């Protein structure tokens, strides 16, 4: 029935906005680990995900070569690292694991990354329920 779950839900508006709303620095190209999930299970690609997400906003949050463009894009950039963020946390709870090794699969200019997530999540959101 419900919600499924509240993890879920957060995530769900993170990931929304993150695609919704893309910049000039979501193609800084991040690792594509569901071209590696090949044989693995949800949880573990959730796990490989949340490191590779973690690092990706981490780093970036002075990098100001995308944010780094006049005024808009710098706080459109601004915005972006909170919700990255805000997507690892939960993200974990579903997981469950701790973190893990990087084993790069492809690269997924980061707006495409974040749609597929945001995707599956919504899905497991529905069909789950509700």
């Amino acid at each position: 029935m419900h919600k499924c779950d509240i993890t879920l839900q957060e995530i769900i508006k993170t990931l929304n906005s993150l695609t919704e709303q893309k910049t000039l620095c979501t193609e800084l190209t991040v690792t594509d680990i569901f071209a590696a999930s090949k044989n693995t299970t949800e949880k573990e690609t959730f796990c490989r995900a949340a490191t590779v997400l973690r690092q990706f906003y981490s780093h970036h949050e002075k990098d100001t070569r995308c944010l780094g463009a006049t005024a808009q894009q710098f706080h459109r950039h601004k915005q972006l690292i909170r919700f990255l963020k805000r997507l690892d946390r939960n993200l974990w709870g579903l997981a469950g694991l701790n973190s893990c090794p990087v084993k790069e699969a492809n690269q997924s200019t980061l707006e495409n990354f974040l749609e597929r997530l945001k995707t599956i999540m919504r899905e497991k959101y529905s069909k789950c329920s509700s």
